[PDB]
């Protein structure tokens, strides 16, 4: 839709994953809930929000795993008594829906995917590492 | 550009592993210590085998109303890991590792006798994306 003239103009929001699209979770359901949707949408990281539908954080199998691997065994009753809250990836910075698309290009290095929330931090989308990745092969191509 | 995969991948020497024979309550270990979705599976001759990945292990218990995770060390990753994998060569052109990371976390670096070298992931490729433009 974009010639490679007008990607590196291009914000975040015409790149993202939009959220109706975006398996999420929330900040006070258990774990066990969070490891469903993981393990049945097979995503690598899954959104947090409240319920106002605004981004607290992120979600992965290996921070579910970290928290019930015990001493002698898999505490998997923990599933049960540990919320999402507790145990989510919190310190990953914040991406609007109007950013240039260069700051998701940045931001997508050390993170997998970012969400992408609007200025009251309601969540819209997600910005992938394969997203800029299957936007950029098809420009260095042209 | 004109680079080649061996010049950006990770050396196989920094990469996590697990071997043919370990069980899968090890290799998710491994996986959740290392903060991997997905690492190589070799054997005693350093030969790659496959890629075990955490979303693999989790929808193998998916049991009735609960995740079975008792049979986790009792089953081994050759039952479940992903063998059907892409694999580079350290000498192929940047642009083709660069395709095969759309779509793939990372892809295995190999010799002719399938000895594993290294990993090509899509971070190094984005990283250098930075700089080329």
């Amino acid at each position: 839709s974009l010639q490679s003239d007008q990607l590196l103009e291009a914000t975040v929001g015409q790149f993202m994953i939009e959220a109706d699209k975006v398996a999420h979770v929330q900040v006070g359901n258990n774990l066990e809930h969070a490891l469903l949707v993981l393990t049945k949408t097979g995503y690598t990281a899954i959104p947090v929000l409240d319920p106002s539908y605004r981004l607290h954080g992120l979600i992965g199998t290996n921070m579910i795993m970290n928290s019930i691997f015990g001493l002698e065994r898999i505490e998997f009753e923990k599933l049960d008594q540990i919320t999402v809250e507790e145990v989510m990836l919190t310190d990953i910075p914040r991406l609007h829906i109007n950013d240039p698309i260069m700051k998701g290009f940045g931001m997508v290095i050390n993170n997998g995917f970012v969400c992408v929330e609007n200025d009251e931090q309601v969540f819209e989308g997600i910005f992938t590492r394969r997203v800029v990745l299957k936007e950029l092969n098809k420009h260095i191509r042209s």
